[PDB]
């Protein structure tokens, strides 16, 4: 599924991401835009044999198990295939674990480079929430 901006904002708000661990909702919407272009089936392979999965590009070395990544830790305790659903629940629940691990939203490279330091509340402007 490809989400619309406000459609995704509403879904993320229902799942408790607004202000979660100090990160306002616009951070999460901006991260999804630049990580996956709002596509729940986005996948990207890395040089270490890991793959990033889904709307928040969750990595298979640390967080989900895809059965083909050396050194897998599976800290979200979820198959990576569940993160390619059109329903974002599994992705959101794993993202909550990632942001609590320690280093905030710095796990998301596209967030660090393209969202952090900008007015991210613009990403939810005009949405009914
Ligand atoms: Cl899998």
């Amino acid at each position: 599924k490809v989400f619309g901006r406000c459609e995704l904002a509403a879904a993320m708000k229902r799942h408790g991401l607004d202000n979660y661990r100090g990160y306002s909702l616009g951070n999460w919407v901006c991260a999804a835009k630049f990580e996956s272009n709002f596509n729940t089936q986005a996948t990207n392979r890395n040089t270490d044999g890991s793959t990033d999965y889904g709307i928040l590009q969750i990595n298979s070395r640390w967080w989900c198990n895809d059965g083909r990544t050396p050194g897998s830790r599976n800290l979200c305790n979820i198959p990576c295939s569940a993160l390619l659903s059109s329903d974002i629940t599994a992705s959101v629940n794993c993202a909550k674990k990632i942001v609590s691990d320690g280093n905030g939203m710095n796990a998301w490279v596209a967030w660090r480079n393209r969202c952090k330091g900008t007015d991210v509340q613009a990403w939810i402007r005009g949405c009914r929430l």
